[PDB]
């Protein structure tokens, strides 16, 4: 016996689920601009119906508000409306939680319920390079001390406490750093779509998954992330690194057998340990984990029984 | 700014709740059972509302569980029940949390939604004072490590895998001790509540916590808990300290002045600081917040906004 029900994609697949669920055309291919690393088999066999799931799950949360504020006699100090349901994304560097995130932001979205969808990334909580480098963390860029663990509760904070406001600031993937004056606004979205490789971190204290209605960790065979990791930074040679703007240019030069050498030595020292130390404890304090193939498939999702 | 909902007493009592809520005659004869002193108006002013909220709670996740299990085509490997509904109760020594969990347990109770409500502290999962002495950690009872945590963790996990057996161990508080061969058994309830000081302290993993579905935090100021924990010790030399078998024996002896003495240091020294250090920061992980004043009311009921 387990707390999670599990499906593998075959079982998956024999799908009873009673709800056709109807995909347009626009979208369908609109869900194109949105990943690589998913087929729209994967969004229509799997992502739409997990998403009909998490649906329940915010369509629950909504009536118990109300219901909640009619028991208590809709009083003053409650407010008007349910706060921002939140979902928090983990995983490893080169998993796909973007993707995964941003499909799912997509999909949920759907819904008359709930059409207002944020996506924050915790990617602009980290320390900008000046401050990591006052602090001797330049090396652990990534690693939980390397954001600042406060602004972070205080942002995911102030939104569940049904703020008008709230912002976070945005990172840079070209220029590794914090963009200056730069900031995201989220105003009170019906869901928070919150993804980084930290957000299932556990705390002395409250830590942000405490404030998390629903959480996913992707997964997949450490072997087949590294795999997707290198490639990734293969292909930046021709993107990211090219532009001579980036902090990695000189990488760009690099042969194909040359930036393979460098890239499994950076997951090899960083991001790997990162994994195995930081994220992978967190897998089972998601409410549901997707594992996946070496195809970048959905091989087997485990669902925290209800 | 605050993630809190708040009510004082005045504003609770106050309030329109538009469906009567009474107690039989014959609810109050059990409430008057587990009657340590305790307050029957505020069991009908606070408790049971404070029981109809979370009654809410339990009917909004059997409802969900039901449009899971629908949407889903009732899959075999799916439970046909949810899984228990757990509560943690948590807060310092000498804060009633007992108390509140017994009336809770009775009041939940009432229900047809979920009449199958047990009650487990977490006392039962201290270590035996023969594997504490081991530990060099008899100094410490009742803080972290004094604790079999892999087997709570076991235990409440089993309880939550929607399992139809689960067995926890009984400490005595008349013989300071775990009683051997003692065992409380649950047997998948509705509901069942985990009392007890370190029910939401934080793990580097999967923790208690993050199998609960509503936790309670019973808190008060300090100088007060003191109060009632001098009051309690120097009310215990009548009672439990009288026997002299009990490992206690010699301060039923103790005059008033030596006993208040003895209680303010073993409070000074051990309780007080794992009041501060580990108990006091769980306090923001709770779903609710009891504030109670010094004669044992309570004046502030902080809830989570929905
Ligand atoms: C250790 C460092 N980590 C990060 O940049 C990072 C930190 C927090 C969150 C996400 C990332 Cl990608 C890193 N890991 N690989 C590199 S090479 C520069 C960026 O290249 C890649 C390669 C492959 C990927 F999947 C993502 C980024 N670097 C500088
Ligand atoms: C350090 C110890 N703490 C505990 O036994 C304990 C541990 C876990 C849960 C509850 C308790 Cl009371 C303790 N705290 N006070 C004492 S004196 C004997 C017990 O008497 C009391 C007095 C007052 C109370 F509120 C509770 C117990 N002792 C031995």
């Amino acid at each position: 016996p387990s707390p999670y029900v599990e499906f593998d994609r075959r079982q998956w697949r024999a799908l009873r689920m009673s709800t056709p669920l109807a995909l347009t055309e626009e979208e369908l291919v609109g869900l194109r601009g949105l990943g690589e690393q998913i087929d729209l088999l994967e969004v229509e066999e799997v992502y739409l119906p997990l998403a009909r799931l998490i649906h329940l799950q915010v369509a629950a949360r909504q009536r118990l508000f109300a219901a909640t504020a009619e028991f208590l006699g809709e009083p003053q100090q409650n407010p008007d409306r349910p706060v921002p349901f939140i979902i928090g994304v983990a995983g490893s560097v080169a998993v796909g939680k973007s993707t995964t995130a941003r499909v799912l932001q997509a999909l949920l979205a759907r819904w008359d319920h709930h059409p207002r969808v944020d996506l924050v990334t915790t990617d602009g909580f980290l320390y900008p390079n000046a401050e990591l480098q006052r602090r001797n963390l330049m090396h652990r860029k990534g690693f939980p001390e390397s954001y600042n663990r406060r602004a972070l509760m205080r942002f995911v904070t102030s939104v569940k406490s049904g703020s008008d406001y709230a912002c976070a600031p945005v990172y840079s993937h070209l220029h590794y750093d914090i963009i200056p004056g730069a900031e995201q606004v989220v105003r009170h979205p019906d869901i928070l779509i919150l993804e980084g490789l930290n957000v299932l971190q556990t705390g002395p204290t409250l830590m942000v998954s405490d404030l998390f209605d629903f959480s996913l960790y992707v997964d997949a065979r450490i072997e087949d992330i590294e795999q997707w990791y290198v490639s990734r930074f293969l292909a930046m040679r021709t993107t990211a690194f090219a532009d001579p703007e980036s902090h990695f240019h000189h990488y760009a030069a690099f042969s194909d057998s040359q930036a393979v050498v460098a890239a499994r030595e950076i997951w090899r020292t960083i991001n790997r340990p990162n994994l195995v130390e930081n994220i992978l404890p967190t897998r089972p304090r998601a409410t549901l984990v997707l594992r996946k193939d070496a195809d970048h498939s959905i091989n087997r999702l485990r669902l925290r029984k209800l």
